């Protein structure tokens, strides 16, 4: 199977895609979709009513949905389990076709819809929605399909008189997929990749991404996904976790979210090991405290633009976002001056109404409050100084201005803890202490996700690459730490950042298959004795 | 201009190690006889090895020859917690250099070891496996030579070729995947029943740039140390694999208490694997990263016979699967399902052939089909099952049933018929030469297939014997999750590396398929590097204008 990356559109004035997106945005203005739980083909409502709000205009309820209760989740498990055998018995190509068709739908007739729902529901600007809900999701579907189809070609050696064949079985049981607010594409992949490999899935989408998540779900069903392969089950986090880890039929958890929550689930599975029919497989992507490290030889313009994008795009709400910047003293006057000047030109506003917007409001009231606590800390700490930004206002949307802070302490809590907001901390190091500082990049935090080194000196780049080998699972030389592209930079890291299964690469699907090898022997067997025994 | 330069990757041609015949007057048979004589009356004192240091503790232990337990084949010792922690520290201090070695250079160690085992060291590892674990010539050959050699060669091939799996690059950037070893140390915990498994459990992670504390099986110590010495002689640097026999609980407590644990590669009992899994979960907040647990845990494996089966193949294949190495294989057949129509023929043949099976000393008598079971514990457990068979109204002993531990841990091959398909003996793994047969009415073959699938907690191996294509297809679909290694018209044991990657799910383990191309992927944590070759543009996008 041959596939290439989906083009990223330019959205120029008068372009087909820009006109289409404008219409799709108008289509959502003032609209609230009532999104039910879906079990099989049944639309189910519980009394536990919830609302998704538009981050930049929280008066706009973009969706009304509901939390599945323990009983509904258990029913969804039973129904999914009954559908699994036939789905798993389908040829890999046939399952792949559902995802390739979904990809073509997302590429063409449904592109504007999923972009708009991501913009309005999750607060993304045009380009952030485009690289996510269109390109990344489309690529996940096409590339995973390729990887899966090609995996069936990975076959063992046959020696006469026997034939050996590997059957890439789905896991026996159900998989729980738990997706985060910040990428529409991640939800599609967490539920979709296991379904592709013959699994059945309970998908708990993020509350704050419900609108776009359900849009993806409907596209999958329309593309031919049969009933009970993916159950669409919004739920209270702890309730969902308690329920799926209580089921003897759990065979996997595909999770993206907080370290503590992943650890909790891991411990619940361990507490219940004696109940499960097999050992569940846990996959977790858990975030980072990502660095941009600058050497004195760096191209300053690239450092400035790449760091502004990495730190502030989508309000810094990316597991890969740069939140610690290391600058040599000799370049600090340039970099400080340029950062502060460019900062004043950043437009924060309504991304639907003003395409001039660089980024918009953060996702919800809880994120707003957490980020404000960090800004307040920056106003308190003796080692921290706010250089620009730091304002926030939640009267209309959850608006946080981009903030640039200098720390005199390379080990300050703000240098260690993931904020998930538009908050960049800078540490200025003595030029002659670059090696010691590289060590600090590696040793300071508990995380291992992304990092960038900016330098134009080969020896420095080689040295830094070796030293930072385990500080970043996605490591960048002279580029920003965000924006991994499927099939090009498979994404993930170790240390506290998760299990590193590298979604976006060729091996990720292997977590969702449990292979069986069949040997057929075509000649009758001989005696049980061996000739040497005679 | 590219600051990171990536070398072209090479390929490796390997094939399965040929099984030798050991005919009379043959060089391999003479060499094996000599190696066996070399062990007669000998006790090897086997130290813990940390780096290059041979260390002794006060916890002295002995390995006994299963068929002559008066023979202590090895004296060894259990590493204490202090020594285990010192071994961890030293391994960690050696890890970065080892991880940074080119994959091809690490692979060379295993290819060299494979050649040593194939040629000059073959008789030695075979004899130590025979004498120390009670294997016959052919069981030692397929294990300590063929399988271990194949693990080393095929894993080396898979690893070298894995570096060729690289992402797409598009202007203005170059993308490269670095297959990093795991950051921390791996604990390898190996079982008595295959010398080769210990070599793979410790060796595969080492190949991928990891450092390892290897706790070998007490009852396979002699052969295990031989493998360890060969690896060091083949060029494995110090502190990459620490040879640390230890009390099981103590070992598990120590490794799961280290913040630097990054994996456990385990083969053994279900309860022990679960215990380790729970200890890791308990200590989750202490670890630098999430440890990777791999476990292969045994089975209650079936041979299912359809009325269209070739009777002779059923009999020979079942006798081998049930009784070779005393049935001490995670893949051994312990339940046979036979249709009423073929039961007279099959029963007759099984009983006839049974009377011809020779049990005895595998070193002194090459006519021996299989020998004593591994130890006093195994013997005691099997004895209790034989007694259960006599007591249970649902069970009748058709052949064998006797045992004698006065000289070795000797158990007759035993064939039992159950009238109850759900009898405990149909469900519980015995790890002894005990076959249970259930006879089903021909017209209930479908219902019976459902029973094959549902009766046990395991999913490791199974075989269907049938010459009807429709039936084979049906059974293959019905039994999809009853066996990770499924056999059509062949016995349920004897998977060969590169041909039948081995492992199963349900209670049988994590199914990472050692012997296949993907196993090594559990022991690498890839990093992707993107190098961009042009200055970046503005932070704004054109559509914002």
């Amino acid at each position: 199977l041959k596939v290439a990356n989906e083009p990223i559109l330019a959205f120029s004035q008068g372009s087909p895609e820009r006109d289409a997106l404008q219409k799709a945005l108008k289509d959502l203005k003032g609209q609230t979709e009532a999104i039910p739980c879906v079990v099989g083909d049944e639309e189910v409502w519980t009394s536990d009513i919830q609302y998704q709000l538009s981050p930049f205009n929280h008066a706009h309820k973009v969706a009304k949905f509901c939390y599945a209760d323990k009983a509904l989740l258990n029913r969804a498990i039973d129904a999914a389990l009954a559908a699994r055998k036939e789905w798993d018995l389908k040829p890999m190509a046939d399952r792949a076709q559902v995802f390739l068709k979904a990809a073509d739908m997302l590429s063409g007739p449904r592109r504007a819809e999923v972009l708009a729902k991501t913009m309005v529901g999750q607060g993304k600007t045009v380009i952030q929605a485009e690289i996510d809900a269109a390109a990344e999701l489309i690529d996940f579907f096409r590339f995973n399909a390729k990887f899966a189809v090609e995996l069936e070609g990975e076959q063992p050696i046959s020696v006469p008189p026997s034939t050996n064949h590997t059957v890439y079985r789905g896991l026996e049981g159900f998989v729980a997929a738990i997706s985060p607010f910040n990428f529409t594409a991640i939800g599609g992949n967490l539920a979709g990749a296991p379904a592709l490999m013959g699994n059945v899935v309970l998908w708990k989408p993020s509350d704050t991404a419900m609108l776009a998540s359900y849009a993806v779900y409907r596209i999958l069903r329309e593309a031919g996904l049969p009933p009970n392969i993916i159950q669409f089950v919004p739920a209270d986090g702890p309730t969902f976790g308690d329920t799926v880890t209580s089921s003897e039929h759990l065979c996997g958890i595909n999770f993206t979210g907080s370290v503590p929550t992943f650890k909790h689930l891991w411990r619940q599975v361990a507490q219940n090991l004696d109940r499960f029919r097999t050992f569940p497989r846990l996959a977790g992507e858990c975030g980072g405290k990502n660095f941009h490290f600058v050497h004195s030889s760096a191209d300053v313009d690239s450092v400035v633009s790449g760091t502004l994008r990495s730190a502030f795009e989508y309000g810094g709400q990316k597991c890969s976002a740069c939140s610690r910047l290391y600058v040599p003293k000799s370049l600090w006057p340039q970099i400080k001056g340029r950062l502060l000047e460019e900062h004043s030109r950043i437009k924060v506003g309504d991304p639907a109404e003003d395409f001039g917007t660089f980024f918009s409001a953060v996702i919800d009231a809880k994120a707003f409050a957490r980020i404000k606590k960090w800004l307040e800390h920056a106003r308190s700490s003796p080692s921290l100084s706010i250089l620009a930004g730091g304002q926030c206002n939640e009267s209309v949307g959850y608006y946080v201005e981009p903030c640039i802070i200098e720390s005199k302490d390379p080990q300050e809590p703000i240098m260690k803890e993931e904020i998930f907001g538009p908050v960049l901390t800078v540490y200025v190091y003595p030029d002659d202490k670059y090696r010691e500082t590289l060590k600090l990049v590696d040793s300071t935090t508990s995380y291992g996700l992304t990092g960038a080194v900016f330098a134009q000196d080969k020896a420095i780049v080689q040295e830094a690459t070796r030293m930072l080998r385990n500080a970043a699972g996605n490591f960048y030389i002279n580029d920003k730490s965000t924006g991994s592209v499927v099939g090009q930079q498979p994404f993930g890291g170790a240390r506290a950042s998760g299990t590193n299964d590298k979604p976006g690469g060729p091996h990720y699907i292997l977590r969702w298959t449990s292979p069986q090898v069949i040997k057929e022997t075509h000649k009758p067997l001989g005696d049980w004795r061996y000739s040497y025994m005679q």
